[PDB]
């Protein structure tokens, strides 16, 4: 009695009102025509959506039976691959082709740099992420472990000048490495001037210019005493702020106050694995934040926080130009699996959620194409949607047809809605060229979502035998081939200069020294973007793109074929391998990370949490990391590595530790000692004990059911 009838649909009133009162005004779309289009698109495309999900089940059943029907020691790769071809899992590779996607912004086609992912249901996080286009290097260095807290350089309640001077020195070296002087070092600079459109750096006994004056991009203030100096390197901007009257500037030999880095070039506003949204009320919260971002007027509490305006500069010659102040925004829709009762049909059947996301996030994104102040997002006229968890090229073609039909409902030009393709399921990996071809006129990135991909690896081969420990997965042959294969397919499809080639998330949110040391591997592998968990991590990962010329790396990689199908298909089976203490560590680690994530998901609707692991390393958890942990334990239980008593005792042992870590939140409900009274604890148990039975190992069916159950209990 809380719904609105439109054709065969029954729409939750909160969603109907949100769309009519907030999303539609200003788009010139007729409300009656919009809702008729929703009815028609749902009716027309739901059968194919269901057909595709049934096809996954039929293929996995055949693969399950194949492994159970054999006894031979190692996979006979020739027989295995021929079988995958017969059942239509491995499809033929199409001829070479070049993508044709047009109307894409420079941040995607050309600029190499970090890409930030943030939960769209958290307005203050989403605001900080959009504002992360520019970030302080001094803050990122001083506040993290990139500068070690050795004797004398420790962080305290007040500024430590010994630490501050290490920060300054680190940044001066970065400047020398990125925008080198004709002679001397930035460490010895005493001042900056702009004379006849050229930057002049004062040294103690002479003056000098840049080795490449073309890296001088502009300044603020008067040319003869600028307030800042703007530089560019590998397409990314660097700004030296000059203020001798500041706390840090007073100590600096040139009065430098900070070094600002262009950081999160693009940001993915996430409706998928980092949020918990199980009904119309939840979906409206997310849609309204996405609306505020595109209209430019989102403002969050704690005083209030707003979106940054663009940045004004004087060109080296003399004109006034402007640089984007905000990250270019993508939105990650949900994939093809789930339904959501935000809309039900006349029989009470829930509507597919990915279909709804395309309609509603596409509608809302129109506001980002028009004046807010200037328009917020795409100046070239595109809407950028990340589509996750697709399995193979028919599922990509379906997304493209869904987008085409939504463009018609919205009165948008065909191919306005672009697609960032996650390569995060095995049947996409091994058919990647065909997947890109299916979206050849819409694709704006491919990205190795390696954590979902690991979950799919385990589930697909669940019946083959026990898998290696999850920490071993990152170095197994299949995943190394998968990473190279993805780059190869992108470059061969003409992505250089046209679309992003992306790699995955750094999850250790406090291990920033390790990130700076290690994550450089991604641009060295030819990735023009990769995922960071925070604005601070975006600023630090920006350093890697100044050190690595990704454009040159991609040109050197052109034409290579560095992964075979046999390599891609190498299942991560454990050899005949573990002492009891290693098995116990794996179980306790997986149970602790499952419980820490799931308890905040089910009881508080939080879809991404920092959860310390068994080694007290803080990890950003979302559904993909949960998918790995629950599938690994399900696999170990399936093949006798551990018993059902092992699992239960581990969960009961780790649950009170998770309770302790959450003891300060008035909204937290402890799981122990009354485990069977905690919907959250039972959800975590169900994710393991029923994991082998979930479709492709997905965690949403259980999580959504258990969160809805919790909401009902809290309302009675
Ligand atoms: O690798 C994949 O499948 C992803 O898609 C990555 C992802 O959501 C994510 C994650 F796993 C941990 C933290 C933050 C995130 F955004
Ligand atoms: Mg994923
Ligand atoms: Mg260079
Ligand atoms: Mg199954």
């Amino acid at each position: 009695t809380d719904r609105v009838s439109v054709g065969n649909l029954r729409i939750a009133r909160v969603l109907y009102d949100f769309v009519n009162n907030e999303a539609l005004p200003g788009t010139d779309i007729d409300p009656d025509s919009f809702w008729a289009g929703v009815d028609k698109v749902v009716a027309d495309l739901t059968p194919q959506n269901q057909a595709l999900l049934n096809a996954r089940d039929e293929l996995q059943a055949q693969i399950d039976k194949w492994h159970r029907r054999r006894v031979i020691e190692p996979i006979d790769m020739d027989a295995y691959r021929q079988f995958l071809t017969e059942i239509g899992y491995l499809l033929p590779e199409p001829d070479d082709f070049t993508i044709t996607t047009s109307g894409v912004d420079a941040e995607i086609t050309t600029t190499a740099g970090p890409q930030l992912v943030v939960p769209v249901l958290n307005a203050r996080f989403a605001l900080n992420a959009a504002n992360a286009r520019w970030g302080s290097l001094y803050d990122a260095l001083y506040g993290t472990d990139v500068i070690p807290e050795t004797d004398g350089a420790e962080k305290g309640p007040t500024y430590n000048k010994v630490r501050g001077d290490k920060v300054i020195a680190y940044a001066r070296k970065f400047l020398d490495d990125s925008v080198p002087l004709s002679s001397g070092s930035f460490g010895d600079a005493t001042g900056f001037t702009v004379q006849d459109g050229q930057l002049v750096v004062a040294l103690p006994d002479k003056s000098t210019g840049l080795a490449n004056p073309g890296q001088f991009a502009g300044y603020t203030g008067a040319a003869e005493s600028p307030t800042s100096v703007l530089l560019i390197n590998h397409g990314l901007h660097i700004e030296i702020l000059i203020d001798p009257e500041s706390q840090v500037g007073t100590t600096d030999r040139a009065g430098v106050k900070d070094v600002i880095l262009e950081s999160a070039i693009t940001t993915i506003m996430d409706f998928e694995d980092s949020v918990a949204a199980v009904d119309a009320a939840d979906k409206v919260l997310g849609y309204r934040n996405w609306l505020g971002l595109n209209k430019g007027d989102l403002a969050a509490a704690v005083f209030l926080r707003v979106l940054n305006r663009d940045r004004n500069y004087t060109a080296p010659g003399g004109g006034q130009f402007t640089l984007p102040g905000r990250s270019l925004m993508f939105v990650r829709n949900v994939g093809h699996l789930m339904t959501n009762d935000a809309i039900v049909d006349t029989d009470g059947s829930e509507v597919f959620e990915g279909i709804m996301d395309a309609l509603f996030t596409g509608l809302i994104a129109i506001h980002g194409l028009k004046a807010s102040g200037p328009l917020i997002n795409s100046r070239t006229g595109s809407i950028y949607i990340v589509k996750p968890k697709m399995h193979g090229p028919a599922e990509v073609a379906f997304t493209c047809e869904l987008f085409s039909r939504v463009e018609d409902v919205l009165g948008l030009p065909q191919n306005t809605m672009k697609i960032g393709i996650m390569d995060e399921e095995r049947r996409t990996t091994v058919n990647l060229k065909a997947c890109i071809k299916a979206a050849a006129d819409r694709v704006v990135f491919i990205n190795t979502g390696f954590l979902d991909r690991t979950g799919d690896e385990i589930h697909t081969s669940m019946e083959a035998g026990p898998m290696v420990r999850k920490g071993t997965m990152k170095s197994q042959p299949w995943i190394l081939a998968y990473e190279d294969h993805n780059v190869d397919a992108g470059l061969a499809a003409g992505f250089s200069g046209r679309a992003q080639v992306g790699k995955g998330m750094w999850t250790m949110t406090e291990l920033m020294a390790d990130m700076v040391e290690t994550k450089i591997a991604q641009p060295r592998a030819g990735a023009s973007t990769a995922w960071v968990p925070s604005p601070t991590a975006a600023t630090l990962h920006a350093l890697h793109y100044h050190q690595v010329d990704v454009a040159a790396v991609q040109q050197g990689l052109a034409g290579k074929r560095r992964a075979t199908i046999e390599q891609l298909l190498t299942i991560p089976l454990a050899k005949e391998a573990w002492a009891p203490d290693e098995i116990r560590e794996e179980v306790d680690n997986n149970c602790q990370s499952i419980l820490g994530y799931v308890v905040r998901w089910v009881d508080q609707g939080v879809g991404a949490s920092k959860v310390p692991d068994i080694h007290d390393v803080a990890l950003m958890e979302d559904r993909a990391t949960l998918r790995i942990s629950s599938q690994l334990l399900a696999n170990w239980l399936r093949h006798g590595v551990i018993t059902s008593a092992d699992v239960r005792a581990s969960l009961e042992r780790m649950a009170p530790l998770v309770d302790r870590q959450n003891a300060g939140d008035v909204a937290y409900r402890p799981m122990a000692p009354n485990f069977d009274d905690s919907i959250a604890f039972l959800a975590a148990q169900e994710l393991i004990l029923s994991g082998a039975q979930q479709p492709n190992g997905y965690t949403e069916p259980i999580l959504h059911r258990r969160r809805r159950e919790f909401k009902a209990r809290a309302a009675e």
